[PDB]
């Protein structure tokens, strides 16, 4: 159960229903693997009538008037500290989230949560200028219409409400589709803090089933106006194609952590770039915004930040997330796999173990290795795990090809005392967000929740 | 073959006007008497590569031109469209079929577009947002994207072509054009040409005219471009998104003219409207932003509407293009011929009534009117590319919004009402990003899709 | 008292303290004339302490994270939601409003502020396109730094706040200067309110005297980088000129509500068109942006609105301001009285007709309307700031649009007429910031006010320019 | 005359005639005291009727499509470079502006209005939130309606066309008034150009009386919706106080500081004061009439600079880079100016000449903030070195002055250049070195229209 309701159903039609599916997933704590639950998943005619509700309910919400829908989101971020506890147990229980990392998700989606209240007060359409006598060019910025919204199980509550926060308050109606393992905390929270909030039935849903049964048609689906999905790069690419493969087409907006890059130029302060690399690497590890796995170090200061940076992540404890731990458990028993497969590549391809950490069930310890190059699979490839290669560059331009070397969306970081060449550096490296010496911006999420609809009117 | 001096079967790459590399031979043939206008050697593979490897060297140097500057370049641009006015006319009837005075209207647009395009430069800017954190400033520069590959269709290949291209280069992007192999010279050596002539830089322009698929797949799929524009078909349209996403992802703008809605309310002007009609389905077929494929009538004016618009499309004249006061030309070749002659059979089949027909010589298809028709059926769900058109009636105002959004793609959709203030609020009942009432380019919108904001937070 | 503050008191420094001239203000009742209260006033030096220490203090706020300034605002808009019951008591008491005005002033006050806490994020500057090769333009949107605001006894609590809560929550540090007949309601709880919501010491102040030894010295100290204010435009154009040859550089911003037009058109929907005017006559006055202080009509239309709208202004409840009912209460004191009456005769003597009039009992005075009025009869030229309205006749819609601008007001004005296209079109003809059609405060345009942009250009040589 | 109409007449009603008042005005070249020409002055009827005319001829100039209006704009500047010799001259013999310095105008001339040409299509409305069921906010963006500009004698043709381009553009109607020293190229030029580009009778004014007549009624007019003034800060003044229905946009130049950190290319910085002292004399934006330095290179920074203003030369010929003073009035002010500069105790590090209305260059050091020479508005070639004992000293001595529309400072640290400069109250600050969205903003006004269906 969650805030008054068992987290087995789905809200459907702005009711807690029980799925019609034929499959059962049994949700299992990553750490001991003991029984959280089972729930009859939801099969197509479910996600049917969910978009279906959300479609016949959106107009009214976008209608109503911005002060209260600002009201009501606002509502829903004083219910997440309102329920903090409650939360962060999920957290542990299902995701494997660390009691620290569960505080910081649940403040940090509560961050998302108060600026986007503030959204339904800045959603501003223009009055073009006209070139033909007698025209008025109007162009109105309204709610996309219902977004269908495919969270992860990295950071499940946080990287959702990343996205239903701002669709909701915009006028949007949003349905939530979690991953398998995380569908409560990735969807029946999120969705029950807004009904909770005021959100009227219907605008706020949330839909979990099996992916070879409900994936693909969830995205394939003709309600949903815009698809936003954040996960691993494959997974994107195959719901961005079922996006303009027969749909009609939607806007699919892909959030796609990748393998994001910290780069330490010469001049950086060693120290602080040490810690801050640490905590990158680890305490922030899932977050898409903020983790890193692969820091590009200059060569004139190798050897001293991979000796600092080593003896920092030794003391980084691994054990019970329920306890001072700072890393959890994977959260599959494929996830696992994956990682352990690309720990022996690495050493296989010719890296250098730093840090070697014992694999207890999905307790996986830490890892770093040096010595790496941009061609080897563990800098190109998405890790999504306590992995850490240190690459080489023997060159301040060099640093930045390492940088663009892998494909990677979200951030990166760099550190540098000359904070005037680090800001032209970082123009020099591929990705919206570049962050020197240590987010969510408001206007880039208006914009992607929103469209323009430029209505010329001849008198 | 010529064009402004310079020959016409060439290409344009690094600057340099050179030969195609394929031993692939096409052949350039007039669409409205099988004359052959050129013989032109393809570009190949390599060609392709040269073009965009190029393109990418003198990009930087060109987006670090000053704004004034690059904006004086894209001015003379549009004078020159004016200047070369006599003979780009010729072009566009020789080679896509334009009927003269169409040619002279595509000319007045590309020009329009590009003087627009011309205060581009001073109009790109970045914001500095506030910080959350002590000590920390936000700064997020809005730049080019970098490299901009432009697919331009047969239509309207001058007009549509330099919609993308002019802003693009505006904005300080480096662009190449592949053009459709029906027309590569009004779609690509002409549009290329002009701002050579207007002074851009070697290498930030260019056109590379190749036999279609492999050559295609190439230029979408290529690592170089951070944007793949593209105007067209929806099947082709689809795949340019596929390869986007599969075989290094970039953004890519999809400009689909479906089939657009002509919207006649009960208090329509019904002559205006019939004459408007009239217009926008036959005067500007194959500009997807003025021309509209099927029309929707209230029931209470259906027939009214329907007998002033048979009068008034039968007093089209079809013909020779090169005749000052044909309207209607050829149809670009005979596959088009071949589809646009399977959907008249099919509109028939499918229970659609014959309003107004006339012989199809040559590829010289005369106008067709349907009436009778309902939104399942193709002839009104489909893309059409050619003098067809459906009416359908509308017993109801909420039933127009209906029919309204029955088809899938749609750039503009035209309403009439006299009722100027209900005719706006049912205009935001159409999913359109442009309605036109009583009855088109977004500099805004056009800055927005050829820049990239960088987000670049210091502490 | 007032929320654990003595409201006799001044928020200087970040303290309560008393006053220090010699002049001894007393706070009167304008409903019975009781002494409210007496308190000793603040002096030259007061002002000078308030605006130094507000100076200090400025920038470390301005400096304060935006969710955190935001979170310090968004409360103060719940605190002014908390202490409601008490706020309108005083309200009452001092400003002489009624009990549901007060009420409203409330609601008012309190969209203003949970609106204003939205604005720290939504400041920014801009990065410019540059013409010169290795420049950059970049333009800093920041703080004023302090500004004064001289609130009126209209509407204090309401008046104050629509300028004290955008310019704090923007990042500025504010001295408050209220009305003499309202330092409490106008000035101490506003800065308290703000104060129990978290803004540091000097960062909101509240200096109140006799502007005969205070007023022009706060318009022209140095400190001040904005003087606001609201009130007649007489004491405004002396603001504005004060501020222009004394102190160099300060800018202003005048909020003068004169004489707000109610263009009633042609085809308006008459009955609610009547109720509307009888709501932003009466229950509205003393609100600059929503009152109105001369309703004009289409020939064709004009008597059978007219006996409409004095049939609602007939059965408009006067009386005891502590009442419920009531809509109108007194005015704020004798100088302003004795300037009504003086008005309501000169209407007379100018050959106006009298439509409504009641008895003045004590301060109290009953609606006044008046119709057959001309565009230049001083009653409908002039501001009123009272309980009078004068209706014109308009020979056609060409006619209304230039009796409407026949002020040099345009603060804002209300439209009636069944056809919203062509009412908008109409709209646009009448010289308003603002003009509402059938039936207001814009967050975008405060922010603009109460900041101040940075043009930065900085060249780079090839030396510290790197990549290129 | 100029560009075939007669330079001396007024432009009214979209006419050029003579003016009606009983006072004319001979035009005197400041160089060599020859009559350029003589004009019949305008009335305060003139006036009247030039914004009178103004305001009937406006609203359809700001309904002309906006591409129209672009096209306008920017033939005014081809126009601009057409007749650029013609102009050349007369800012040489009227404004008493080099040739390189009235060259230069003309060139920032045109970059203004081709600037401005870009403007009526940036010209947006908002459709704003609403908070109230069923209501819909339109905020639209108009023009002011008639502007009145008052241009200066001081860069009179690049300092009129800054604000009368913009406003026109936009769609608002101007009546330029200019310095009674320069009224042709601050007033008959502009006026002239475009009416040549395509502007619409009554658009288009020109309006030159004497200051002690038309002056004050040129301000107070209940037509002018706007008062563009440029000039010194005390009339700038009575302006802004005479105004108060309608707004005042005041440009008062004053003593703009040019500070150099201790960290500040000495040498390149001693080059860029030396430019911005006397080449950039009328300008009120690139101009700089004191020099703020640390003790460390103050010494390091005064001797290079002492070198550059001592090669610079001294009209209408090409290698002169100072030309004479604009009249009598100034000549004895600066002057004046000079003496008690001595009588305070500043070192006259550089001093020279004085042939006729020509002031040479003029420096002076161990100048301190409690002086004229440093807080008064010179208008001259008088420069003010400044020493101060730290950084924190810089940020003191560069806002003591009261007026500034620019600021300069020198550094190396880009960065810490920058968070200085944010210290310092000015609208614009160039490190180691005309705004569009401003000027549309002073140009406009903002309608909200709020509708409850």
């Amino acid at each position: 159960t969650f805030a008054g309701i068992d987290a087995t159903k789905h809200l459907i039609g702005g009711q807690w229903v029980e799925g019609n599916s034929d499959r059962i997933s049994t949700n299992i704590n990553p750490y001991d693997d003991s029984v959280i639950a089972e729930s009859k998943q939801a099969s197509i005619a479910d996600v049917d009538a969910a978009y279906e509700a959300a479609k016949k309910a959106q107009a009214e919400w976008a209608a109503t008037p911005a002060a209260e829908r600002s009201a009501i989101i606002y509502r829903a971020a004083e219910l997440l500290e309102e329920h903090r506890e409650e939360i962060v147990e999920w957290l542990i229980k299902e995701s494997g989230s660390t009691r620290s990392k569960a505080n910081l998700e649940i403040t940090l989606a509560g961050n998302i949560t108060k600026e986007s209240a503030s959204f339904p007060g800045r959603v501003h359409g223009r009055i073009s200028p006209s070139n033909t006598p007698g025209k008025e060019n109007r162009v109105y910025r309204v709610a996309k219409g219902v977004v269908g919204v495919i969270s992860p199980w990295n950071f499940p509550l946080n990287l959702s409400i990343r996205s239903v926060a701002p669709a909701l308050a915009v006028g949007n109606a949003v349905v939530i589709k979690p991953a398998s393992d995380t569908p409560v905390t990735g969807g029946v929270i999120p969705a029950r803090i807004f009904e909770e909030a005021g959100v009227p039935a219907g605008v706020i849903s949330t839909v979990a089933g099996a992916g070879s049964e409900i994936g693909d048609h969830f995205v394939t689906h003709a309600v949903p106006k815009l698809i936003s999905f954040t996960g691993s790069t494959p997974v994107g690419r195959r719901v961005g194609e079922l996006a303009i493969n027969g749909g009609p087409m939607k806007t699919v907006a892909l959030e796609l952590g990748g393998n994001a890059p910290f780069v330490v130029l010469a001049d950086a302060d060693i120290d602080a770039a040490a810690q801050a690399a640490a905590v990158g690497a680890f305490l922030h590890q899932g977050q898409i915004c903020m983790s890193i796995n692969r820091v590009i170090v200059d060569a004139a200061v190798h050897d001293e930040f991979l000796e600092k940076f080593v003896e920092a992540v030794k003391n980084i404890p691994t054990g019970d997330p329920s306890a001072g731990t700072l890393v959890g458990p994977v959260i599959n028993d494929s996830q696992l796999s994956g990682l352990k497969e690309k720990i022996e590549l690495a050493k296989k391809e010719g890296a250098t173990v730093q840090v070697e950490g014992p694999i207890e069930g999905r307790l996986v310890h830490p890892h770093v290795f040096s010595d790496v190059t941009s061609d080897m699979e563990i800098a190109r490839e998405e890790i999504f795990g306590p992995l850490i290669s240190v690459l080489k560059a023997d060159d301040e331009a060099h640093a930045a090809e390492l940088a663009n070397a892998s494909d990677f969306g979200l951030s990166a970081a760099v550190w540098s005392k000359d904070i005037d060449r680090a800001a032209q550096f970082a123009l020099q490296i591929d990705s919206g967000m570049v962050h020197i010496n240590d987010r969510f911006n408001g206007d880039w999420a208006i914009e992607e929740f929103t469209t323009d609809r430029w209505i010329g009117i001849k008198r």
